[PDB]
């Protein structure tokens, strides 16, 4: 008997039901969310949260847009920073601090990301950071240290690919993988407030991936998650969301490693991309639904909920107090990867928080990356096209 059943039963008896629309399709993220809600719902009398799976994150924001057009929004939903920006155009979001939710002790990396015109409009919930996944067995077999620099990373991917007879750095040709190389070659998306997809660091980053494919050390993954492709050919490394941790653990037929990202120098790990979502509260919710949202958001920010959620998933605990919780401490003491994920969370960069950014990242930038990697499009030409399509979108 599944948590979503327990929850359906809880909400059946409840006087007030606050819907939480989410983008978790399964595995540990879905189960840890459902587990959190079952615990919250047991402490209420006649008050519940009902989680509603809307598919993936793209499906979720499409369904929220349709909810506005139909005039029936949930109480809460997951949202990226750029989704928050879009919902704020429609004035659709309640300021978090007005609900009475205390945000002292939320990591400033995550809080700064939800603050628009000095006003917090989201509660960091499931915040991920990119990490280096690696094959501990394969690096040991060839006496290869974990690479700490981009230079060591490329040298390691070449050495191991030559040794195993195939490309060992696995990557999706997408905006997220691109962000890692872009950021760590000195790139920035905003130049004097204008969005720039075709800067020389963008050309450099997309060139490095395309050269990695041509040179036989980088393997493009075109069908499924990297962790869904494991077992076909030699794997040494990938740069991927911390929220992949349970997926990689379940799939890997090798000893899985987690490290901090290779940086420009050993002075500091490389910057990871922050992904995952914040919880927003819709103004259209009733006072009674908003009160359930307030208690639910206080629960989600509690040290125990954060300790359980983050240790179940590989998401980053969003509060100072979660790291001081004995349940977090017990898992960390048993598993050095949790500390590795927290350490990487200190070296964190975000994509632009523009309303149009969801469209741009997948349909424009993402497509330019695929053109370059999959169809050998010239990197500059592919990014010049992306820039123009972005400029026309931002004009329209
Ligand atoms: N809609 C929209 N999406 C965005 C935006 N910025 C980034 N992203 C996407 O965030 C995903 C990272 O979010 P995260 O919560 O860290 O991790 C996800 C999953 O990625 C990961 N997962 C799921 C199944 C699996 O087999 N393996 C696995 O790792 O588990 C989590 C819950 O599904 C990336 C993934 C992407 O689909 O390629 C597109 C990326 C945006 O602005 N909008």
């Amino acid at each position: 008997m599944k948590p979503e059943d327990v929850i359906k039963e809880q909400c059946a008896r409840a006087k007030v039901v606050a819907e939480l629309w989410h983008g978790f399709t399964g595995g540990a993220p879905k189960a840890a969310l459902e587990n959190l809600v079952v615990e919250f719902n047991k402490a209420q009398q006649g008050r519940c949260v009902r989680p509603v799976p809307q598919g993936g994150y793209r499906d979720l924001s499409t369904k929220i847009k349709a909810a506005f057009a139909a005039g029936k929004v949930p109480t809460m939903a997951q949202a990226f920073e750029n989704n928050i920006a879009l919902y704020l155009e429609a004035k659709a979001l309640l300021p978090i601090e007005s609900l009475g939710v205390k945000l002292q002790g939320v990591n400033l990396t995550f809080l700064n990301a939800v603050r628009f015109g000095g006003v917090v409009y989201g509660v960091p919930f499931n915040k991920s950071i990119q990490v280096l996944y690696y094959n501990k067995d394969l690096l040991k077999k060839h006496g290869v240290p974990v690479p700490a620099t981009l230079e060591e990373f490329v040298a390691a991917a070449k050495k191991l690919s030559r040794a195993e007879g195939g490309p060992v750095y696995w990557f999706q040709p997408d905006a997220s993988t691109f962000a890692y190389f872009f950021f760590n070659l000195g790139g920035s998306y905003l130049k004097d407030g204008k969005l720039v997809l075709n800067s020389k660091e963008a050309v450099e980053a997309l060139t490095l991936l395309q050269n990695g494919v041509k040179e036989g050390w980088a393997k493009p993954i075109t069908s499924g998650a990297i962790n869904q492709n494991l077992g076909s050919g030699p794997y040494a490394f990938s740069v991927d969301t911390s929220a992949g941790y349970t997926y990689y653990l379940r799939a890997a037929k090798f000893d899985l490693g987690v490290a901090t990202l290779p940086g420009r120098t050993k002075g500091q790990p490389g910057y990871g991309l922050v992904q995952g979502t914040n919880l927003v509260v819709f103004r259209q919710a009733s006072k009674e639904e908003q009160a359930v949202a307030k208690d639910f958001l206080e629960f989600v920010l509690s040290p125990r909920a954060q300790a359980v959620f983050a240790t179940a998933t590989g998401y980053v605990p969003v509060t100072e107090g979660a790291l001081k919780d004995p349940v977090y401490q017990a898992y960390a003491a048993e598993n050095p990867d949790y500390a590795t994920i927290v350490r990487q969370s200190r070296y964190a960069k975000f994509e632009p928080a523009l309303a149009e950014w969801e469209q741009i990242r997948f349909d424009i930038l993402g497509q330019a990356i695929k053109e370059a990697i999959l169809n050998k499009a010239d990197p500059k030409a592919a990014l010049d096209r992306a820039q123009k399509l972005a400029e026309d979108l931002l004009s329209s």
